[PDB]
C-alpha cells in the first residue's frame, strides 16, 4: 500500500526493463546458476574468441573500424552503455508523472542522469576481479581493462573503483530500482525549466526509498543517508567523465563515438 506499493511498482518496472539484474549477476558469479562458468575475456585472443560465438555470436561485429586493442574494447564499452541508456529511458516512462513533464525536461533529466544510474548499476555485475558482459555469458577481467593504454584505462578505472566500493552497501534490485529513479529525478541538472515539478516527483521517490530501505534493511541504520551521499560521488564521477569524453573527442579523433553518446556529451557541463 502507498509507499509500499510505490516501491513495488518501481521495482516491477525495473525488472521489466533490465534483464541483467544484480540477483542474476551474483547467481552467476558465485557459480550457483551456472555449471558452466562465463567465458573469460582477459586478452586479445580471448576477446577474439568471445566475439566469434562464445560471448557475442555474430559473423560481423557491427563495431566501427579500429586499429588497436584499446579502441576496440572502448567500442565494446560504448555498446554496453548505449544498451543501458536505452533501458533507462524506457524505465523512466514508468516513473509516475515523469512523462508529463516538459519534453525538454525529460530530455535534460535523462541526458544528465543516465550515466549516474549506469555507474550505480555497474556495481551489480562487478567483483573486484572483473565484470560480467552479454547477460553473463562473458566475464572481462579488471586486469585486462587496466592494461589498455591511456586514456582508455584511465576512463574505466574510476567507475570500476566506485562500483566495487558501492557493493559494500549490500543493496539489492528492489533498492536499486528506487535509487536510480531518485537519480534521474534530480532537480539540479543544468537547464531544467520547471525545477519545482521535478523536485516534487523526486520527493515521492525519496520518501519511498527511505521507506523501502528501512523495510528491506532493518539492521542497516544509516543506509539512507549513505545512499544519498553516493549521489554526490556519482555527480563527481560523471562530471569527470564529461571531461574525459571531451578529451577523447579532441585527442583520439580516430576513435568513433556512438551518436547517441555524442548527443549526450553535447554541451554537457
Ligand atoms: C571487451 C569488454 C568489455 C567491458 C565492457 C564491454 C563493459 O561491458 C562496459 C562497462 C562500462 C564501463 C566502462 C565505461 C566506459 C565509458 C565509455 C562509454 C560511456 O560513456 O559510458 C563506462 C562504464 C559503464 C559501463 O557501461
Amino acid at each position: 500500500a502507498d509507499l509500499k506499493a510505490f516501491s513495488k511498482h518501481i521495482y516491477n518496472a525495473y525488472l521489466k526493463n533490465f534483464n541483467m539484474t544484480k540477483k542474476k549477476a551474483r547467481s552467476i558469479l558465485t557459480g550457483k546458476a551456472s555449471h558452466t562458468a562465463p567465458f573469460v575475456i582477459h586478452d586479445i585472443e580471448t576477446l577474439w574468441q568471445a566475439e566469434k560465438g562464445l560471448v557475442w555470436k555474430q559473423l560481423v561485429n557491427g563495431l566501427p573500424p579500429y586499429k588497436e586493442i584499446s579502441v576496440h574494447v572502448f567500442y565494446r564499452c560504448q555498446c554496453t552503455t548505449v544498451e543501458t541508456v536505452r533501458e533507462l529511458t524506457e524505465f523512466a516512462k514508468s516513473i509516475p508523472s515523469f512523462s508529463s513533464l516538459f519534453l525538454n525536461d525529460q530530455v535534460t533529466l535523462l541526458k544528465y542522469g543516465v550515466h549516474e544510474a549506469i555507474f550505480a548499476m555497474l556495481a551489480s555485475i562487478v567483483n573486484k576481479d572483473g565484470l560480467l558482459v552479454a547477460n553473463g555469458s562473458g566475464f572481462v577481467t579488471r586486469e585486462f581493462l587496466r592494461s589498455l593504454r591511456k586514456p582508455f584505462s584511465d576512463i574505466i578505472e574510476p567507475k570500476f573503483e566506485f562500483a566495487v566500493k558501492f557493493n559494500a552497501l549490500e543493496l539489492d534490485d528492489s533498492d536499486l530500482a528506487l535509487f536510480i529513479a531518485a537519480i534521474i529525478l534530480c532537480g539540479d541538472r543544468p537547464g531544467l525549466m520547471n525545477v519545482p515539478r521535478v523536485e516534487a516527483i523526486q520527493d515521492t521517490i525519496l520518501r519511498a526509498l527511505e521507506f523501502h530501505l528501512q523495510a528491506n534493511h532493518p539492521d542497516a541504520q544509516y543506509l539512507f543517508p549513505k545512499l544519498l551521499q553516493k549521489m554526490a560521488d556519482l555527480r563527481q564521477l560523471v562530471t569527470e567523465h564529461a571531461q574525459m569524453m571531451q578529451r577523447i573527442k579532441k585527442t583520439e579523433t580516430e576513435t568513433s563515438l556512438h551518436p547517441l553518446l555524442q548527443e549526450i556529451y553535447k554541451d554537457m557541463y
